[PDB]
């Protein structure tokens, strides 16, 4: 791991800067089987992990640069989860990159496990907040020496789910016909591996979680340090098992074109300096 | 330490084969109220840990660990005498390691006892509390036993917990305990562990208590969770050893020597109830 | 890195302060919010900077090393830490601990802190002063804590009880204190959580925490007055609400750390004030 400090971050931006001349606005990181939520990428420029000193590797994944709906885009394919072993340093360093390289909105989306008893499987909740159990728990992201070229010391987590995004977002949703598809809600982070156990699920729903992932706060963290507007959505892939105690089933994709639809649409109606 | 990966893993067990005829069927970690237990094994072979190369070491104020191999109830055990702590510092391939032997060398079926504090309010000093579920705080918070590499020749990536708790064995357990004449001291509860190794404080009790917990410790999730995610069947019972004080103001503080002395009373009736247990487990 | 807290790195350290000064503390002094002044109260002192003692951890106040001050206050005798370590910045548990370690074997009976933290209890005004009376130490509930490793037997048990973690005795001077002083309103007695930190907590954690039955949320105190307990010292300690949580996310109100260090530098001439009397008032052979 490479410490996600100013000049490190600048090396492998620089480093980006050569293989294509496209200066991203937006952000987009796709999650757990939700690629190609992304891919409708006009005139894309691909530039694999491995081609990038110093950028994190995947246990293959991609940079993609073009034009989603007017407007300039990077999408990461391939992200880094703690679970895996990677070090804080590590995940943090594709975000700082994206701030240098011009990004000012993160769309992040993700799987999760629906907690409130209201969610259906399929459904989508915008994060409108989140619980950070591993940062309570001294597993923060961002401690360590603070990289002050990035951002503050001790940063507020207000307004951390942009409200106007999700403002934007559910009327989209709203206009394109699957509103009653989105709910807001809060996102718990389980460091994992471990799928949460059914006493785990009532404490976190109790704890006024609404959907349970392992991904996606350390992200959001990083981002609202150095000053990147975020917004960011889990599909409900599973209904949680609260309690202690065989048919034809389909697994399809359509949720995922969906979303991708959804984000498309979203960047859409941004605005533009 | 030593890497919790299949290499590793053989190697070891292995070593122990040539050191063992016994085949296992059912590994039993000894923790608080079953000292007895592991003593009164039949046909037993004692492999020190120091004996065992690769093999973590733990000693009790100096003396190592120990396997030990034999019978109980006419069924081919193997005891781990000597636990690993995640409060004492090692690691979680260390922890990891000794379960994923007892995989390779034909386990089955876990055992687990341990000493918690008694949180629910209708819990006894000496009580049996069998595990139902848990609340594993430090797996939530990113120090979850499989953080890292998937050791993909053990299990999957994201294991599921949902019958972590055998509800065949917690039936049986109850049932025995009942047949025998002290159903009144066995209950069924979640457990949380505390990463350790302060005692919870007063404060930490109540939240605890008001999650849903009915008893607290400091160990056994890490081993479930390694149990788990290679297929091992799970059993294990908190022996209530204190009752958490859940009241500031008040002068009842946790002391580790009436820990000790709840263990020793137990460990006689504990021993008797494991070995009831272990006769009537299916499949003999 | 790093030194381990031990009896022998420990001795060593304590064996070098003494050859600067022959000050034997009673009192130790952790500065926090609302205690930046308690140095320059402190009288016929020696300032020894961290940078000067070996094996001592080192940490910046303002622009200098972090600083050792030994003296008198109110008539006694005291050890003052300027600087402290925060698990936020990286430091290691043997580094938090030595310096707490090292107060043990130079004579400290008592540990006195102070700190910032957010109010969670919705009965709490900004400014005022919350008395730890017990805590919930999240990192260490998720193994975390700072005795994780080897148990050190010079100086503790391998599972040290937190009952009275925060001397009742010690509770009840201050209020006593405070009470006799005129700012009896000011005071309030609570449970304190610690979020490793940095960052503030989101409305969704401040609510979860409340909750929980937190009072004051913040960063520091909780492995400090941990160590502490493991080697018997007596342990008084206090939040300065520095910030009024936030629980309501469609709020505009946020914490601004400026607003903290602002709010923790105007309550500090009393917050001294108050320590120095309770401090005068302790009993002493
Ligand atoms: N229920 C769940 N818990 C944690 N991570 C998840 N990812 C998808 N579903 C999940």
């Amino acid at each position: 791991s490479v410490t996600a400090n100013i000049e490190n971050v600048k090396k492998v931006a620089h480093h980006i800067q050569k293989l294509t001349s496209i200066v991203p606005e937006i952000g987009i990181i796709c999650g757990s089987g939700l690629g190609k939520l992304a891919d409708g990428v006009k005139d894309k420029i691909t530039i694999p992990y491995t081609k990038i000193p110093n950028f994190p590797q995947t246990s293959s994944g991609n940079l993609i640069f073009g034009t989603l709906s007017g407007r300039k885009v990077v999408v990461m394919q391939g992200r880094f989860h703690m679970y895996e072993g990677y070090s804080n340093d590590t995940v943090a360093l594709p975000i700082r990159v994206m701030k240098l390289l011009g990004v000012k909105i993160l769309m992040v989306s993700n799987a999760a496990g629906g907690l409130n008893r209201s969610l259906k499987l399929g459904d989508f909740v915008i994060l409108k907040d989140h619980i950070y159990l591993p940062g309570l728990g001294l597993n923060n992201i961002l401690v360590g020496p603070n990289q002050e070229a990035f951002g503050t010391r001790f940063p507020a987590l207000s307004n951390a789910y942009d409200r106007d995004l999700r403002k934007l977002a559910v009327q989209v949703a709203e206009e394109n016909g699957f509103g009653n598809l989105v709910h807001q809600g809060v996102y718990v982070m389980n460091g994992g591996p471990c799928y949460e156990t059914p006493a785990e699920c009532t404490m976190l729903l109790n704890m006024g979680c609404d959907v349970v992932g392992m991904s996606t706060i350390p992200e959001v963290v990083i981002a609202r340090h150095c000053g990147i507007q975020v917004f960011a959505v889990s599909l409900v892939t599973n209904i949680s098992v609260l309690d202690v105690e065989e048919e034809v089933l389909a697994t399809g994709a359509q949720r995922a074109e969906l979303m991708q639809s959804w984000f498309e649409k979203i960047i859409e109606k941004l605005p533009k300096d």
